[PDB]
């Protein structure tokens, strides 16, 4: 795709999120860059409206899968960079398992040079002293796959996958992730084959930050296509 050719280097990422989980009203800040012929991201998210309401894992899924690495063989499967640089509406329902839910609408674009992912959150159900909105989440992120399908009555594609949060006490708490993205454009975009991307992502935290903050390491490579 044409679009394609805009992710040959390092691009600049910014993330913007504003949020309502059962009232608690939030916003988010992120920088960083990615380097989509590696699979690569670098991001470092600030909660601006002070300590955030809920735990930073539960959101890093909502926080830009045109990063991904597609193998040469499975380009014409890349229907997010396809889309680019017009971008994206990404939306979600995150179900958090025996607790609330998140509903996310994103939107993905260039602006300039630079790949940006605004988000609208709102989370509603949540139970006070669940482990959402008592942070009982450990801050760290298991690897998983996320299951794309085409969907072609939205010229766009779809997912669904499960994460698997960490809870302290070494349980985990499953946020079953369902997704659909549709281009904004008129550019032609990929509706590819049933494939997936391979994610493994590391959280640390900037030991200078004084903000409620979280630093994100991403690696995406996409697979389940042989030729
Ligand atoms: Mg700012
Ligand atoms: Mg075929």
């Amino acid at each position: 795709s044409k679009g394609e050719e805009l992710f040959t280097g390092v691009v600049p990422i910014l993330v913007e999120l504003d949020g309502d989980v059962n009232g608690h009203k939030f916003s988010v800040s992120g920088e960083g860059e990615g380097d989509a012929t590696y699979g690569k991201l670098t991001l470092k998210f600030i909660c601006t409206t002070g300590k955030l309401p809920v735990p930073w894992p539960t959101l890093v899924t909502t926080f830009v899968q045109c990063f991904s690495r597609y193998p040469d063989h499975m380009k014409r499967h890349d229907f997010f960079k396809s889309a680019m640089p017009e971008g994206y509406v990404q939306e979600r329902t995150i179900s958090f398992k025996d607790d609330g839910n998140y509903k996310t609408r994103a939107e993905v674009k260039f602006e300039g040079d630079t790949l940006v992912n605004r988000i609208e959150l709102k989370g509603i159900d949540f139970k006070e002293d669940g482990n959402i909105l008592g942070h009982k989440l450990e801050y760290n992120y298991n690897s998983h796959n996320v299951y794309i399908t085409a969907d072609k009555q939205k010229n766009g594609i779809k997912a669904n996958f499960k994460i698997r949060h960490n809870i302290e006490d070494g349980s985990v708490q499953l946020a079953d992730h369902y997704q659909q993205n549709t281009p904004i454009g008129d550019g032609p975009v990929l509706l590819p084959d049933n494939h997936y991307l391979s994610v493994q992502s590391a959280l640390s935290k900037d030991p200078n930050e004084k903000r409620d903050h979280m630093v994100l390491l991403q690696f995406v490579t996409a697979a389940g296509i042989t030729h």
